């Protein structure tokens, strides 16, 4: 089962067409993995390697191979809750990204930024909701979060 | 009056009977050292380096001794307050005790966590409170917070 | 009017008068300059290496330059949302000071501190508000926040 | 190829037998895979999640499963060059188990060590050889290096 | 002078055809600036947030710009010594493209690499020369070094 | 034994007069600690959180208190071996001085440095000794190393 469940994700990731965490775990589910849940599709995206990229119809999705990957391609999920926006990235990248979007700054909603190895913690300024920070950086991404 | 202390202090790890912060800043008080706090006894199970065992009797206690260390073992603390669960650990431990924590993901509740030296911020889904992620914390790391 | 900038912003520095990035925002306006905002100003603080001292007058201010630089010097800005108060620093600076202030503990109002290269997070004990959290913080750091 | 490369490298850690990477290379060059070396070994254990564990025969050995897990039992690799001594963890755990390392100290042989995500870099003083220092630190962790 | 040297610096990088710090050096040097060096150039470069970019002659050279940007691009400069190949980097992107590197492994000739914030320690096997392992890295990201 | 052993070693400290590791060694050695070593001094430091400060006669010595604290006074050694020179700092203070070296660059003879939480790396350019750099670094440090 582990190992067509591995099968499975990898393939998704080679049509090169799936944007977001959220649409693998429905394409996986469809496929009869009913336990499969985001923190899976997460822990998975690590283990393989994942990386995003701009396909031949202009979205932004998920592929399998990295020294040309770009910032914008090393971002897995953009999320939030209440009180921050919180970024997902590929293995030792969420500081590089962090540097840059703490340059933004207040003036563009971002109070704060502080990144841990592959998170990405935005905390935003009293003038700017969550949830339009969470857009913004969405439009930066380009991530259908 | 702070060589009373630390000596003290010292004694109740070895008695390796405590389970919480609390518990310390309690048994010091009862002692006689009325002005003991929570800051003073963080600062003092990092300062002499202690971590945390099962006992014999299977609780989960404060000791003074670490290679053979476990990473629950190196949990000082958890804590939480409206938006965040608070975890303080032994120095230099909390980027690995994160590394697990965000890999249980947003299926278990966790948003995202990053890491300082000796601490780590656990933010919550907008799926589960804060108080139920903090009693989850606590039961992963058997501390009674 | 890149150049201006520039000449001008150091120019404020060299003054050693101003305390806060919101005070070099309003005399840059107050030049001409009608585009500026704390974004500009912050990247500008960085890229130039300004650090902060005490002036002649006893009044902490900004300064155009660092081996005898303390780490009060090294905080550029303190402010805050209403869940975190947040402390922007020179650049690799924020890991010492977190050290600093996450020993000060709960007791003083701090649950836990984190810190990204030149950003820190300090998040409130349930005991103190952000508000007055960020006043002891700014009072510790003699900013005009 | 692969597919059977991976199921070949899983079964060997759930053998809980194989105490070095020179071990798993031996072994999967002897069940056929020619081109296997140990720059495919160890991207296998950080990509699989291995960890060391002490077997019932009272050898430390790969397994695959991590928060019951021991700093010694986070050591993937232990080899060197003529100046320094190389260990090689699981994720993340490199801080943790440099920050026992450099305690040990000059008395030690260890003038200094420097960590990065998953590699420890040990310098030694002038007293020790390198080889001395890794045979101490194959000892420390109980690698057969 | 010093507003000079800026000005002519950042021209330098806006011909985007310097591929290597020495080449910078001597430009500026034929200029007149009689008393550059790299140490003048690597802080201008890290002041300025220099990158690469592969031009159309298909050269790599820097650039005065950053999302969309590469690891390699992300590369300043590529030097050695007698145990060492030390890279320096943009700010903040020296971990992970220290990840990518420690990927590669001893097989390839690398022991081991660590990271600092803009600066790479790659140390190599026994059976690779320090000369070698400068001319592969070189390579892999086409510095003229 | 311990009890005196701290006693005599914070008196040491209080005395305001020592300027080096070494010499701290001594003067225990000749109180009666026979078995005193650097290893068992430099934990002192770090644990007791030790600084550096200029006496009133001009010198560098260690004293027992910090958010006044410069740069120069985090360092607590400077050392070396044929191939690095190493530097120990307070707790947390490594990445903040080493970018302050690594800005030092080629032309001062540093090819590169890297930082781990309390140590520093610096390795020569081919045109500096390793003895004539930890000279440089020593009087920059004003450390009698």
């Amino acid at each position: 089962k582990q190992d067509n469940l591995v099968r499975a994700f990898k393939a998704l990731l080679k049509e090169e067409r799936f944007g977001s965490q959220g649409e693998i775990v429905e394409a996986l589910k469809q496929e009869g993995f009913e336990n499969i849940n985001q923190s899976k599709v997460s822990r998975m995206l690590t283990k393989f390697g994942a990386v995003r990229t701009r396909n031949a119809k202009m979205e932004m999705v998920y592929c399998l191979p990295t020294v040309s990957s770009s910032l914008r391609e090393l971002v897995l999920d953009v999320d939030h809750n209440q009180a921050l926006v919180v970024i997902h990235t590929g293995p030792g990248a969420a500081q590089l990204i962090a540097r840059m979007l703490d340059s933004l700054g207040k003036s563009e909603g971002i109070l704060g930024v502080v990144a841990g190895d592959d998170t990405i913690f935005i905390t935003p300024t009293l003038t700017i909701t969550t949830e339009q920070l969470f857009k913004s950086v969405c439009e930066l991404f380009e991530y259908a979060g």
